[PDB]
């Protein structure tokens, strides 16, 4: 379900996001913490419909950076489908204080056999976007891990594929 | 989320499923009609988190496959993941008919410029699993446009990254 989103470029001109293209779709990469884009509501894996009513669909990324560069004016509009690739998997720490995940860059590389991870069907080749609600897209690796470290028992994951 | 099944191997020792193994999980790639696999609800892109109560996390094709084939008994019990990477996209078709996309092998290639399904950010290298809460899956691509051209105006696909 589409939803339209309004965002009044900051000081340097700039609206706080970045953008791929994947599968002839324009999905956001990069949200800056504090931007306009972020003020609106927008995440990481969000899908860009339309930006000021024109189909974004078969656009490079570099397209779309540009249409943005190139926006006259305060307001820039874009119709956003909300992370249509977004899975929660729910796991439990082990005695250990483990789910039984390996990742690096941000992105699930192994899965620990008879681990809550294992149990629950976590995925590789998917990118961790939040842990517990908290957003985790840009962090370092070893930041993530501090924060899985200082998770209560139950560790609810947002992900995606990369 | 997870769901519990079991099958009965049929008279020729089959349960009717092609797995594949995909970011280190099991999925369902193949569903023979009327087989028992069909019969409990299995369907294409289901994830299989257990089969016989063992993770099947890591496994190759191969090793769910001698798993099944080994299987003791006539039960297997199987726990799955109902169609998680399945999304419904709605359409609408134009003044010729069309929603405004080409597929082959019930899998979407190219978007159609200025088309419902590029308005509504229809994507390529998706499988087509459903239209209009109909199944798709093992249909030749003649059958599935059949579907489509007897559609009404408003035609809603479920679509599945391809594997
Ligand atoms: C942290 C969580 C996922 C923990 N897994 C592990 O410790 C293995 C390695 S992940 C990792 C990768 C890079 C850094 Cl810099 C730190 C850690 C668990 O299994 O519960
Ligand atoms: C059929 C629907 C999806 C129609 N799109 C097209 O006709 C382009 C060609 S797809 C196609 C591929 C193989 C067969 Cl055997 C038939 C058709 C639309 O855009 O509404």
């Amino acid at each position: 379900d589409p939803r339209e989103v309004i965002l009044c470029k900051d000081q340097d001109g700039k609206i706080g996001l970045r953008l791929k293209s994947i599968d002839n779709g324009i999905f956001v990469q990069l949200v800056q913490a504090n931007s306009p884009a972020s003020l609106v509501g927008l995440r990481f894996g969000d899908q860009v419909l339309q930006i000021n009513g024109e189909n974004c669909a078969g656009w490079s990324s570099d397209k779309a950076h540009k249409v943005l560069k190139q926006a006259f004016g305060e307001k820039i509009t874009m119709t956003i489908r909300d992370r249509p690739f977004e899975r929660t998997i729910t796991m439990h720490k082990d005695s250990t204080g483990h789910v039984g995940f390996i990742f690096k860059n941000g992105k699930i590389t192994s899965i620990v056999k008879d681990s809550s991870a294992a149990r629950n069907g976590l995925l590789t080749e998917h990118n961790i976007c939040e842990i517990n609600g908290q957003n985790v897209i840009g962090l370092k690796d070893s930041q993530i891990a501090d924060i899985l470290s200082t998770s209560g028992t139950v560790v609810t994951i947002t992900i995606m594929p990369a």
